[PDB]
């Protein structure tokens, strides 16, 4: 039951909807971020939620109260889950994860970003984040597919928590990560294609999910 | 002169404008966060900026490309500055401060959150974040007012960077961020005068 999740990082809401409809046979969930949400309005999440379950990747990273409100707004706009940064601490994790459950939704905690800068501070506390997120009652984790040894460590520490991994798609990091991941997140490889439906179909076969 | 900054922490856009009109003349800048911007639309920053300059407290915390897109949208909607997390790495700091240059904007890097959770991971790397933000060419920092010794260390590491904090902190801070305390009173003019006196060192 592994997933292909589309990071629908286009900034035009109508284009976003067009792409979402095109890939419905091959993609399991859609993840949105702030450039789309700020450009199209938070209501774009309600529209997209009528096509696929929507993960609000808002990288929530504030004190508990503000973080709570952001999560609540996401769920009021039909998100099925939100993404929070574990680095900001257990109080925010507990609060956001409880709010999500009050809406019947899920939270994924970021262990470390897939960018080089993620190595500077996040890598060193990634495994501690896993335990804080587990203890805070959170459902899942976001972890890189790029750092395979680290992904293995995270899976070991996570036990059965759901893990989603950003991956370029049609690249070895993504293929290897499949064993440890519950879902692979792909962005521009699909949404910037001349034929997003065909690209999504190809990637499922390449990832063997 | 040290600054007084209004944290406009409501979710209704018309209420936010009503508050800004009443309190405007008494503060230097207005800070908005995502609950307001998501509820009212990012256009609320444009309308507020016509009253006082707006800091977009978006706690920007993504990979460099996406972070830059977020910063760009904030500046496109008239924000004078944005707040970014340094914890996510120097590459994001650089790219966001790179974007700010295009708009003549400022970037404030978060050293550590003022909540208890900030002590779990952020406190350990706070001073290193200052160094990265400084080397990234960022204008300023956000730092807690409730951890005085740490604030002292942050000022030391910051050099002349602008530090904003949400009396003991005043000697280190270039500005203080205050919310409901200013206006929920019967009288923002009087509350502001007291705060200006606190800031007058």
């Amino acid at each position: 039951m592994k997933q292909l999740i589309l990071a629908l990082d286009v900034m035009d809401g109508e284009k976003a909807m067009e792409i979402a409809k095109k890939v419905a046979e091959h993609v399991d969930r859609i993840k949105v971020n702030y450039p789309l949400v700020l450009s199209a309005g938070v209501g774009i999440m309600k529209r997209l939620s009528e096509i696929k379950p929507v993960i609000a990747d808002f990288k929530i990273a504030d004190v508990p109260y503000t973080s709570s409100l952001i999560a609540r707004i996401a769920f009021e706009n039909s998100a099925e889950s939100v993404i929070v940064h574990g680095f900001v601490g257990s109080d925010t994790l507990r609060e956001v994860c409880r709010v999500a459950e009050e809406f019947g939704g899920k939270v994924y905690a970021v262990t470390e970003l897939s960018s080089p800068g993620g190595e500077e501070f996040m890598s060193a506390v990634s495994l501690k984040i896993v335990e804080k997120a587990k203890e805070a009652g959170c459902h899942g984790l976001i972890a890189p597919s790029t750092r395979i040894e680290r992904l293995r460590e995270i899976r070991k520490a996570a036990g059965d928590m759901e893990i989603l991994c950003p991956g370029i798609g049609a690249q070895k990091g993504s293929i290897e990560a499949v064993k440890y991941a519950d879902g692979i997140i792909v962005g521009r490889g699909i949404y910037a294609s001349g034929n997003p439906a065909e690209e999504a179909r190809k990637l499922r076969r390449v990832l063997k999910i």
